[PDB]
């Protein structure tokens, strides 16, 4: 009789997040197989060395042992071992007889990580009475519990706070309570307009992302003002005021910027993109003509599409999504994020704005903080990051999708990309210096 080993597959090795040396069993049928054990990577880097057959002094099983290193991570990491038959150098089959046996590890994720953050220039960070905890909802109902991990917090916009988060007043209006002029716009010529955004994502994520590149340009565009042959019908587009503190109902009132699209731009039921109209709103160029019934083009002889401050690029893996963020964060830019996958059973593409993320120990980028033009509070919400695949070891592509803990649920939701504002300072620094050199 020949001996055999068996493993029940249905059960996960699943080592604490901690280092150490973890062990599990294998039966050992009829006798003692010569056999070997197998990582299916040999060079996972958190597995230092094979596994061995740690002991054998039970006849009815072996135990076998592998050395992990601490996850500080806060996901499950996993790993595959089999067993070569040292005589025939094949792999021992499994139960059915057909596949290999394979046992599944999976470490187990930190539950203490130390996080830290990364917030857009200019817009300060979170204090903790900023901080707002999310109740832990199911099918729709809150449970009471709270989400415990210390990364999962809303920031809360008050009068303090530096960031912009301007919201859709089709999605806060509630009819016959709301005001009848809810929607109501002054327009240029200081006429009376009706504009809705049901559509307008992009928009909202255009307009945040130009309240913060306003703040932080507002001395060059003083000068601007002062210094360029501003056009006669542009001069009172020149400024940004985000008001603070209004109540939802009130929401008309709370950001020009918002509302020169929401006047005079378009919310076509198929959507539009950021970059469209952030060049839109900054300088001309000729597919953004008819983008609307009229066109700022604010600062066209300081850029062109040649210097221009936006930027679009595409993220597949962790690797390529943690580059972009990264370099987009630590080179004072905002950013709008264009979602896309499924929300339910209909196609999902949406534009966000995000100004933050948390890392962990590994610099991992583990949750973002997003302006939500769709959802109802004035705050930030986080967004976790998760991946589907090894991180360790990519595949050609790993997507980086959002977990919703507005939702408490999963979505299959990633990031295909970002659109990115610069400041632009060398761009105004040289329209400057032409100024003063013909003075
Ligand atoms: C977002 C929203 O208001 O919820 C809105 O639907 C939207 O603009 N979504 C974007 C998502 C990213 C900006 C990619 C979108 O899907 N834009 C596609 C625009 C295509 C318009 N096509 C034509 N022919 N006009």
């Amino acid at each position: 009789k020949k001996p055999q080993i068996k493993y029940e597959e249905k059960q996960a090795v699943m080592p604490e997040s901690a280092a150490g040396t973890y062990t599990f069993e294998v039966q050992t049928i009829d006798g003692k197989l010569d056999y070997e054990p197998y990582f299916t990577s040999s060079t996972l880097p958190w597995i230092t060395g094979a596994p061995t057959i740690s002991s054998r002094t039970d006849p009815n099983k072996d135990v076998i042992s592998f050395t992990c290193l601490k996850n500080k991570t806060v996901w499950n990491r996993r790993a595959y071992i089999k067993f070569k038959d040292k005589k025939t150098g094949q792999y021992i089959k499994g139960a059915d007889g057909k596949a290999d046996l394979t046992v599944n590890i999976i470490q187990k994720k930190n539950e203490n990580p130390v996080v830290h953050y990364k917030w857009v220039d200019g817009i300060g960070a979170p204090t903790e009475n900023q901080k707002i905890k999310m109740k832990i909802k199911n099918n729709g109902i809150e449970t009471e519990d709270y989400f415990t991990d210390p990364f999962v917090f809303k920031w809360k916009e008050t009068a303090d706070t530096k960031f912009y988060n301007v919201r859709k007043l089709d999605k806060l209006y509630v009819q016959g309570q709301f005001p009848s002029n809810y929607f109501v716009i002054n327009g240029i010529r200081n006429e009376q307009i009706q504009g809705r955004d049901i559509s307008q994502c992009w928009a909202k994520t255009a307009s945040n992302m130009l309240h913060w590149w306003f703040e932080q340009n507002k001395d060059y565009i003083e000068q601007y003002k002062q210094k360029a042959a501003i056009e006669e019908w542009k001069r009172p587009l020149y400024k940004h005021d985000y008001i603070r503190g209004l109540q939802d109902e009130d929401e008309g009132k709370k950001s020009n910027i918002a509302n020169i699209f929401r006047a005079y731009s378009h919310n076509n039921a198929r959507g539009g993109y950021i970059e469209d109209g952030l060049t839109w709103y900054l300088y001309k160029r000729d597919g953004q003509k008819n983008l609307g019934s009229i066109y700022p083009g604010l600062f066209n002889d300081v850029f062109a599409h040649d210097t221009s401050p936006i930027n679009i690029e595409r993220c597949e893996t962790k690797k390529e999504f943690e580059q972009l963020m990264n370099k987009t964060l630590d080179n004072k830019r905002a950013i709008g994020i264009f979602w896309q996958g499924s929300k339910g059973n209909r196609p999902y593409q949406h534009a966000v704005t995000c100004w933050g993320a948390a890392y962990d120990e590994d610099n991992n980028i583990i949750c973002l903080y997003i302006a939500e033009s769709n959802l109802p509070e004035a705050v930030l919400y986080p967004f976790g990051v998760r991946y589907k695949g090894n991180i360790y070891e990519e595949a050609e592509k790993n997507r980086t999708y959002m977990f919703n803990y507005a939702l408490s649920k999963p979505e299959n939701i990633y990031i295909d990309g970002l659109t990115t504002l610069d400041k632009g300072e060398d761009q105004w620094k040289k329209w400057l210096e032409a100024h003063q050199k013909g003075e």
